[PDB]
């Protein structure tokens, strides 16, 4: 067990490309959003475990005595402990806690701890931010229980863990995606750990290399939509149109392969005929993407409104709603992209301008945290 | 020779599916489009003939006399009997001698004729004005010269050549479009003589044996464009992103094949379901044609315009401007439609309600002949 307070964050993320592509055998890129989620763990007396979820309103307080002598599927028994009441993020107070004893189950005695976790990241907008909250809750307790190293061990500004430890972190990160999920593929905590660019084919993944600097423009519409739905309604059109279809697929797939190639020869030089391709390559997935019939008039709309500034989007996701990325390159007037943000908002979206390939599960010193998440954290 | 007035009419036409394809090797399929061109043909006594094209500003009389004295590659001999002046649209005055020497020269006097040509198609936006206008040439001449029967022969109210016939127009129409066009496909002077829809895949053409009845919105943007430039466009993408495009062309394709079998079982008994499949046609085409790169704001907007009222569109022809069609099927509120048109004007875009899959080259009795036309013709 550790003593000082921990402090770490991790990223979301967002398809690039290959969204419905995936669901038929074809590659897919995600990346870690720069959006990020904070976790500080304080240390405590009191024989008392308090998760403090400021987003989601509620905070929970558990006394180790009585979970100190709970006997050590699963799950209905770990309900059992706590409760069983309302709320979709209620599993996440459940993901805490199986993370809570089955991490620092090998120590003698149950520590008293304090969470504080919060995120800029929109939740269920598709940018996986329970799996970047999994990530955040598996590395602060692995470390506090020195199952990991501690990157500030020399009382850095920033750091980050070692190979082998992001392994753990994820391996973690991942069972408390099974819990609220219960069938998740592990992109999603994939990228919140390792951070950067990842390539998912049919249940294999691997990280791109190195990735160049990429700004952009994050759009939530706000618009709800069902991803049961679009789904269903992608796999009918691909029954009822078949040779149409199924060429349409290929071509998406040969777009994440490009994409994934210039990304890589980007990483060397980037050379302005880059972004180039980059922006042929949203525009053209964005219109296969309608295509596929997973597009909505707030999305057309967002693109509608971009282009007229000059910017590049495509949506991200299910479709239907939800979110849109817009590509920033270097060289852009300061004015473009501030009518634009303008513009969007009018439209009634909220606009982020954050960039895309972050850096992943970090651990931060109190001092590195800017003002509005202090703020939020203390 | 006949002696009594002539009056003929012939349609224009639109790419359903297949624009930038057909390039490729893929099919495409062109229909009969109901905005017509009439030619009124009067016989003379004084030793002249007179074309007139209202549209084109434009007059022109010869005498009978010398060019009854002229020695019946060959096209710059025939500039040396009229002249040689300004007009893209001089060829067809070229055009028109042509058809009117090679086809009267077996006649022991040339006639003396007097052309009244006028039309409700736009020149040069795409629409296939020019075989229009030597297809309804070719078939008023043919018709005095006896080269072909006379359909009212029994003074009926509308009629039609028999297929032996309409193939003499046809040939004779041709001619007429390789003087203007140098190296005409075929198409338009094919969709022009015998009406309906045709199907085309490398040089080879066949004319759907039955259509259904198709309410369409004709859109012209009047934006200017360069046809010669998207094609260029479009190869060029085609070499830059090879395995994202050549599954797209494919998708096209199968785009043209699947409504050429959904027409021909409308043809049957016209379910409702069945225009909903071809608005879904129309809308993947238009997303693709986005995709190849051949799409505009113009026509962003009028698609966009277009299902705000609940219609579904698609550009026609070469993109980046030019025409656009919207489906009217049967069971829309006079409202919703008269909206779109009203919309589309104040955009600056002249539209017109008219019909596809059009009847071919028609003769009409002067009665059948409405007041706007019979206005501009006499
Ligand atoms: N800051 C946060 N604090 C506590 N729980 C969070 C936070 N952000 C997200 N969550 C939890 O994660 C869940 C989100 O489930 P959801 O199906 O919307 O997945 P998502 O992670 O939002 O993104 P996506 O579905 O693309 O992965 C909620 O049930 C919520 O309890
Ligand atoms: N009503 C008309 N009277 C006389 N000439 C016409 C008329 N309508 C079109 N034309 C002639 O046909 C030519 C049109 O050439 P253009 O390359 O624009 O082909 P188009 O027939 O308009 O359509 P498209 O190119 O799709 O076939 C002009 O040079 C013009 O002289
Ligand atoms: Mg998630
Ligand atoms: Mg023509």
């Amino acid at each position: 067990m550790l003593s000082e307070v921990l402090l770490v964050s991790a990223p979301g993320k967002v398809i690039l490309h290959g969204e419905h592509a995936v669901v038929h055998g074809k590659v897919a890129l995600a990346v870690a959003l720069n959006l990020r989620t904070f976790l500080v763990l304080r240390p405590q007396s009191n024989g008392k475990v308090s998760l403090n979820l400021p987003n989601v309103g509620i905070k929970q307080v558990w006394d180790v005595a009585t979970l100190q002598l709970l006997d050590t599927e699963k799950l209905k028994k770990v309900a059992g402990l706590p409760r069983d009441c309302v709320g979709n993020e209620g599993l996440s107070l459940l993901a805490f806690l199986y993370l809570y004893l089955a991490i620092c189950r090998k120590q003698r005695t149950l520590p008293s701890l304090d969470i504080m976790v919060w995120s800029e990241l929109p939740p269920g907008a598709g940018l996986g931010s329970s799996a970047a909250y999994s990530v955040c809750v598996a590395a602060a307790l692995l470390t506090a229980c020195e199952e990991v190293t501690n990157p500030l061990k020399d009382r850095g500004s920033i750091g980050s863990w070692p190979e082998e430890d992001l392994k753990s972190i994820n391996k973690w990160a991942y069972e408390g995606e099974r819990v609220i999920h219960g069938n998740p593929s592990g992109v999603d905590n994939s990228v919140s750990t390792w951070g950067g660019a990842l390539r998912y084919q049919q249940g294999k993944m691997s990280s791109l290399k190195r990735l160049p600097a990429l700004q952009i423009l994050l759009t939530n519409t706000k618009v709800p939509r069902s991803t049961k739905a679009l789904v269903a309604g992608v796999r009918s059109r691909l029954i009822k149109f078949p040779e149409i279809m199924a060429p349409l697929l290929t071509s998406i797939d040969a777009i994440s392969l490009e994409c994934e190639r210039v990304l890589g020869e980007m990483a060397a030089a980037p050379v302005p005929e880059q972004y180039l391709v980059l922006e042929e390559l949203m525009d053209m997935n964005q219109h296969h993407l309608n295509a596929l019939g997973v597009g909505h008039a707030s999305l057309d709309q967002l693109c509608q409104v971009t282009a007229a500034h000059g910017l590049h989007s495509k949506l991200t996701g299910a479709g239907g709603g939800g979110c849109g990325i817009t590509l920033l390159k270097p060289g852009l007037e300061r004015a473009k992209v501030e009518a634009a943000k303008q513009a969007l908002t009018g439209c009634g979206f909220d606009c982020w301008e954050t960039s895309i390939g972050a850096p992943g599960v970090s651990m931060h010193s109190a001092t590195s945290i800017e003002d509005p998440v202090r703020q939020a954290l203390g």
